[PDB]
């Protein structure tokens, strides 16, 4: 790698697919449209021409090179023919039944029965692609499988008696979707857990670009299937993808991810990126021979608070007044003519965002070379085309390039190195305590880009809602104010870059969303909100969601609160915001959701707010059955 | 050498028992409930007892071995002629409309006698020069006259007032409660600013006897025009001790020293932490300590408290956090010997009354200067036991009926002037980094405020009429707030709110003695000053569980005075607080402001609704506006 003189795209010798033109990009899209309205009897049969293009495993095995390569790993030749057949018996029997149930005139008991063997199929053959040793290239195939065993379901749950289904097997069908769609999201994480552990600690750089092709092949269809049982919601993903810069980082753990690096990365989460600082220092030695340039810290400055940003790394300078801020000092020092340095740079850089209609950084070329034997080592550092830092190092450092096509640079950290990631996890919080980690050095740089979805709530800190659009996301993260005592909670599945985890015990817990609505927007529509939150244990006063409108507070919902361990969809009565006081002139109008203080086995997490209008929207598929009383076992008949 | 009671000789008069005392309990008595056409005379048995100055002369002598100020011997005679020609003609009011049958029109006339009477001498205790001692003469003169204007409205033509003749005391009374307050805070701004220039000791001890005779009795006017409500002080007193500081400026006070010494406004100190350093020359004749830096930590947030001073060792790994280090040190007789740099704690125990009540600092510079050290102690807790040789003499810091609150010092080496936009109560770390103090300042707090600091909550009883919310004692407040100095107010001071765009709020945290009557009828009233116009106005809510009322939505139209605001009956039933609701607030809010829109929250006092009035209106009855002159 240091033999070879490329211009190089992310550490790589070739320019990244474009996230949009990815494989997997044609099914996501079109999932978005059957989350909006599904097509009865017809939405298992387009998202199979999909997923199989022509009864052909041709888009499986395009999901599968574009991973591998991404990756630079590879399933055996064997196993590779293993899932040949396998994709070949789930075509033939799934092209049956849909040959079977598209004939203008068919029997309802045979389409049944044709039904339940492409059900049966997907059952039996969904652990081959839960492939031991291989989870980082399998988990992309398995999620198309799982994503097409519950489209079928689906299908046949409103398909009803046109295809012989009995008010009770209608019943038997939604106690599996039921099922399936937390055992599925259940056999997901455990796949994403086991390698990006193993990569955590092995390298961070490939730990990351294995998080970047989930957010990309995986992480959308998790949400997808959490959006499944609706019509009338939107498929969105505002996950951030992260390239690092520098030396090795190993042996993190995923207690070490989640409860300080993952926050270190994220900063203010609320905001965008304002400037960023690089405590730089250059040495060079008597014989002109040794140029060696070191980053010890990275501080990044976020457009406002509440959280408060300090050095990951340090801003000291070592090898030379405490009460007075040096940015810079120069050395040039000459010795008697009978390793000593000769010249040193001590320097904060600074890389400014440009105040424009457009704030945010696009692209970055930041490199690190280590020349061999070791006297030669240095750093460049560029923001689209603003230099903050070109290699004293004599020698060129090669181009590295960071974008992504539709992404945006949101966030700019690094991991600290030479210290444990173990310390200050419940002091690293979203307000009052500083948002900073100690450490002798980094050595690294880690870049977080946003996808354009984002740029309207990062540019403008509100949530700009249009008149012409069916339904609307708030991701958890993009708050304008949050209580004290509350994390950064990384929820990857929800396919947003995380949840607000509240823990105050005595004060209460609440987070306050900024809206405003655009002009020629009809506050006459009626409209919904979907919360969604986990909370494992009861709250005796549950969960208020409230609008807040200069001084005119409504109470939107009380969620009651019994205790669950998984994700819940609370759906409050309709309004309109003509009901709520807010125009198109409205600039103090608020969304906010609140609970009493919570005890250790209290602490709820709140993933995100969906606004719905209530024509579109519908549950088609309940959380328990219309005729029976109970869920069939899967255990002996 | 001598024992030293705050620095001085001899210890101070306690509290309780100052001259002003009576005169504050009878005020407290009279403003629950006032006695129609007597309140003015008992009132003038407390301000002149037996119709004598001999109160007055106590109140005189005891500021001025307080100050160490004396008025003249020529002024004194001056102030005993001006009492004098009071008394009488307060007297012969007085008698004349406490006989069995008089005259209305008689008493009409004997009453303007001893209206105009104060009016043409009032000025005679605005003494130039001498505004230190007269603030304490000119502050009951003030409250003697507004005294005499309030019977003179409830008893209209009892005392041979017509309508339109009440109207026209309405109108004075409003005119002279903002007058007599303006012309005191120009008595105290003029002394306090002039003592804060020559030494903070000085001007600390000026405050001080404000905060006991001066600053009850302002806050006693404002309560005046009511019935029914509660005459409380919560200022708290500081003491100072170690090297003279002076030349600060009253912008410096506001801006930043206030607030460091405040420290987190609404939380008991936990521990305070003092950076130490001895230093011990090679022929041991020099014994040398200073203190450079003072950290208080408190309870909890939501204020971030950081080194008053810094916490760095001079003279000697910056990732490592060092607490102590000793050097011993040999050169070649052919400078430093012993060093010793450390991080002091002294920590508040943890018991059912968690709060120090005195401590024992000095700080002793022994001529020619070779020897200089400090004792600090806390209750019987030795914190630094001096290492110069010989002993440093006590120096008791203690008010009864007080308990330390906060503990801070003030910067020395530095302007005052730096970062006063970033100074607030909330985000931004609550320091000021200094080369040394060589100070520490210990505010006592009065054992009314133990309850809440102890309890972070109100708690109120079915028992009292009326109970005091300070604004500083709150649970939460929004970010880009200020303390505010208000000492006009009786407390420690007020919130100032300058939130452009989120919004301006303060919760306080209520909870209900068992046997609390949930039923009975109860009013808020909100003390703010707003200068500007809101167009969303001031929201007053109660929040319960998810239950949230709003209890009024104050107009603020714009006023450049404290306004009263006064809610509609409410009971306890009708917002769902009980005696086992533990997450019961009062709340304040409003939008984000400009900076000619900037707000301040003073207090709030919780009334039942049975024994409130509004005696004294702000407003005449008949005539539509109070009368013009040209």
């Amino acid at each position: 790698n240091n033999m070879i003189n490329f211009p190089m795209y992310n550490g790589r010798l070739e320019p990244s697919l474009a996230p949009a033109l990815i494989a997997v990009a044609p099914i996501a899209k079109y999932l978005a449209t059957a989350l909006a309205k599904w097509a009865v009897k017809q939405g298992f049969a387009k998202l199979k021409s999909e997923i199989f293009p022509g009864n052909t495993p041709a888009t499986m095995d395009k999901v599968r090179i574009e991973v591998q390569t991404l990756l630079d790993q590879r399933l055996q030749d064997d196993r590779v023919k293993i899932l040949e057949g396998e994709y070949k018996g789930i075509i033939d029997v799934s092209k049956v039944f849909t040959d079977y149930v598209n004939q203008s005139k068919f029997e309802t008991g045979t389409a049944n029965r044709l039904f339940f063997d492409t059900s049966n199929q997907l059952i039996s053959r969904l652990p081959q692609f839960e492939i031991a040793g291989y989870e980082g290239v399998s988990i992309s195939l398995f999620t198309q499988m799982c994503t097409f065993h519950l489209g079928l379901l689906k299908d046949g749950i409103l398909a009803g008696s046109d295809w012989g289904f009995a008010p009770a097997d209608k019943d038997a069908l939604i106690c599996q979707f039921n099922r399936f769609v937390n055992e599925y999201n259940t056999r997901l994480m455990v796949l994403y857990s086991k390698e990006f552990g193993r990569l955590l600690a092995k390298n961070l750089n490939e730990a990351l670009n294995f998080r970047n092709m989930c957010s990309l092949y995986v992480f959308p269809f998790s949400e997808a299937w959490s959006l499944l049982r609706y019509e009338g919601t939107k498929l969105e993903n505002t996950l951030s993808l992260w390239n690092f810069v520098g030396e090795s980082i190993n042996n993190i753990s995923p207690n070490d991810w989640k409860g300080a690096l993952y926050k270190l990365l994220m900063g203010a989460p609320n905001q965008r990126l304002n400037n960023v600082k690089f405590n730089y220092s250059y040495f060079s030695d008597t014989q002109a021979t040794i140029h060696r340039e070191n980053i010890h810290g990275v501080l990044p400055t976020y457009n406002g608070g509440p959280t408060i940003t300090g050095w990951i790394g340090n801003g000291r300078f070592s090898g030379l007044s405490n009460e007075l801020e040096i940015t810079k000092i120069k050395q040039e020092i000459t010795y008697n003519d009978k390793i000593v340095p000769a010249a040193t740079r001590n320097e904060i850089l600074t890389a400014t965002v440009p105040t424009s209609a457009d704030p945010f950084f696009k692209t970055a070329d930041i490199n690190w070379k280590y020349f061999s034997p070791g006297l030669y080592s240095g750093w460049n550092i560029k923001f689209d085309d603003t230099v903050t830092l070109k290699s004293r190092v004599p020698s060129i450092i090669p181009s590295n390039i960071l974008k992504y096509d539709d992404y945006y640079i949101r966030a700019v950290s690094a991991c600290p190195k030479g210290v444990s990631l173990a310390y200050n996890h419940d002091f690293l919080t979203l307000t009052y305590n500083k948002l900073e980690y100690d450490a002798p050095t980094t050595q690294n740089i880690i870049v977080g880009f946003s996808p354009d979805n984002t740029k309207s709530f990062y540019r403008s800190n509100s949530h700009y809602l249009s008149t012409t659009d069916d339904a609307y996301v708030i991701p958890a993260l993009q708050f304008s104010t949050v209580s004290d005592r509350s994390f950064l909670e990384d929820t990857p599945d929800q396919a947003t870059d995380g949840s607000i985890k509240f823990t105050d015990t005595v004060l209460g817990n609440e987070a306050k969303y900024s809206i405003r609505l655009n002009t020629g927007f009809n506050t006459a529509t009626r409209y919904r909100l979907i919360i969604r939150f986990k909370a494992p244990a009861r709250l005796a006063a549950g969960i208020r969601v409230r609008s807040q409108n200069s001084g005119n507070n409504k109470l939107l919902g009380g969620i009651p609160v019994e205790g669950n361990s998984g994700w819940i969809d609370y759906i409050t009565d309709s309004f309109t915001f003509d009901d709520l006081g807010i125009t198109t002139s409205s600039t103090n109008a608020f969304f906010s959701i609140d609970s009493d203080g919570v005890n250790a086995s209290q602490q709820w997490y709140l993933s995100k707010l969906i606004l719905v209008k209530e024509s579109s929207f519908t549950t088609q598929i309940p959380l328990k059955p219309y005729v029976i009383v109970r869920c069939p076992d899967t255990f002996f008949v």
